[PDB]
């Protein structure tokens, strides 16, 4: 047989049938849920701190399970990716990947609205977790090698990929449209991000699942290297308490939003580009190979600290990268329909959030804004509400059908312009005016609801503007000409340029 059928007790009658017969050894095993598939990944330091303390006996122990057919790389997962090729994971990953919490991300549009206005968009979040996943510990694999002195550890690793892998698990229905435009618009006193909902999820994932006990059987410290997990995905003498300020480089993997160079980055650029139809300057693998580990000194008493860092004469694969940047912002992301489409989507919601029941933790009920409260609620939060939305018999959603029917059937609000704002930039305070202030600027009377205003923000590394769009509701000519006019006013009364 395998060692994955095995149960703890046939692990337990096993270890006896070779030897070891002593009942706590065995009480070792019974307590720790040590199914089989666990034992090839034994150590002498872990069969140590399980609680074996035979010097002799962890060796033949250790021999024991060596004799058995299945070995290590015997029980690696892989994946094909069209992004990646092949795609090796140790099994935990596996066992964080198949759990509602993770699989949840299947059901969520990577461009969101994107999938409306660019038919190849169809990937989800899920996908470019497990690329992210993967690149990750390649990038981590990479230095660990090239510099063996930096002490980095299977561990390490490990808790790099999870962070990989669970980066976006907090992503709600139709990715950055909920908690950039939804959330911050239903529950403006909450601040919210993606990450947070990452690793409460996570948390809850790890939690619902067991898989704190799965984790110590594969030779993690839950305590520290949850929190090491978690801050990687999160952020903040040394702040961090997973690792040591010795190994603060691992914290530039995952997520770094200092200088906009990590691997989320680098699979969603080349994934987007896959789908979209764009291809990408950008070759990640030759920044891998030449990416290496040393130290800066910056006096602020003076810091010291190590830094992931490229060869300097790298500087050109960078030019690459950030063209790809802007050219998918340009191109894609910022996109005058896709947008108006979030935009839409948001309105829905906002119209269907009273309404719809969400059941959580102890079948407590939550609406759409409220479920991310609660995990349990949240994990079965998804792009497929907009259907729920759409189809359901609940005459209070009327409002809410119609317009998810008109994204349907391509009856979207009219896009009446960009503007640039020549000087100066706008509030964010002031934002809630800005549909009024259109609306009350004359060159019919148009009300304040029938605008939307979109503000639109533009946005180192180390070596060895504003955009406003005017969308009008009112689909008629005569509206539109009127609304037209009124935001070339509003546009010359701000000293704004000229619309698009
Ligand atoms: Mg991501």
């Amino acid at each position: 047989t395998d060692l994955r059928t095995w149960e703890p007790e046939d692990v337990c009658s096993f270890l006896e049938n070779r030897g070891f017969r002593e009942k706590k050894v065995l009480d070792i095993f019974r307590d720790n849920k040590i199914a089989g598939s666990f034992l090839p990944f034994l150590d002498e330091d872990r069969l140590e701190d399980l609680g074996v303390s035979s010097l002799e006996e962890r060796k033949k122990m250790i021999e024991c399970i060596q004799q058995l057919s299945q070995s290590r790389i015997d029980l690696m997962k892989v994946f094909n990716d069209p992004i990646h090729g092949h795609i090796e994971f140790h099994p935990l990953l596996i066992r964080i990947i198949d759990t509602p919490q993770f699989q949840r991300l299947r059901y969520i549009k990577q461009l969101g609205g994107g999938y409306y206005v660019f038919p190849g968009a169809s990937h989800n979040r899920f996908e470019h977790s497990l690329g992210v996943g993967y690149l990750a510990g390649c990038l981590v694999r990479a230095l660990a090698e090239k510099q063996p002195e930096l002490q980095i550890s299977e561990r390490d690793i490990l808790c790099v990929q999870i962070a990989g892998l669970c980066h976006d698990l907090g992503h709600g229905p139709f990715s950055h449209m909920f908690d950039g435009r939804f959330i911050p618009r239903a529950r403006p006193e909450k601040k919210w991000k993606h990450e947070q909902g990452s690793i409460e999820m996570f948390e809850h994932l790890v939690n619902s699942n067991e898989l704190k006990l799965v984790m110590k059987n594969y030779g993690l410290v839950p305590e520290e290297d949850i929190t090491f997990i978690k801050e990687q995905i999160m952020g903040p003498l040394w702040p961090y308490k997973g690792r040591p300020a010795t190994k603060s480089f691992l914290y530039e993997i995952v997520s770094n939003k200092r200088n906009g160079i990590d691997v989320d980055k680098w699979d969603y650029f080349a994934r987007d580009c896959h789908h979209l139809g764009i291809q990408n300057n950008f070759d990640y693998k030759r920044f891998i190979k030449f990416a290496r580990i040393c130290e800066v000194e910056y006096k602020v008493y003076i810091r010291k600290v190590k830094h992931i860092c490229s060869r300097e004469k790298e500087v050109g694969n960078l030019y690459d990268m950030f063209h790809t940047r802007n050219c998918l912002h340009r191109r894609a992301y910022q996109h005058k329909i896709s947008n108006l489409i979030d935009i839409m989507i948001t309105d829905a919601f906002l119209k269907a959030d009273p309404y719809v029941e969400i059941t959580g933790t102890a079948g407590k009920k939550f609406r759409i804004s409220t479920a991310i409260d609660d995990m349990e609620a949240f994990t079965k939060l998804t792009d497929n509400i907009f259907l729920e939305v759409l189809h359901s018999t609940d005459p209070q959603l009327s409002e809410a059908q119609s317009i998810l029917r008109n994204i349907e059937c391509r009856n979207l609000y009219k896009y009446l312009g960009e503007t640039q704002p020549k000087r100066e930039k706008i509030r964010k305070e002031e934002y809630e005016r800005l549909p009024q202030e259109v609306a009350k600027a004359k060159p019919v009377e148009l009300k304040a609801e029938d605008f939307i205003v979109d503000v639109i923000n533009v946005d180192r590394v180390h070596f060895y503007e504003q955009l406003i769009r005017v969308y009008c509701k009112k689909k008629d000519g005569k509206s539109l000409d009127a609304a037209g006019k009124h935001f070339v006013q509003w546009c010359a009364l701000r000293d704004f340029t000229k619309p698009q």
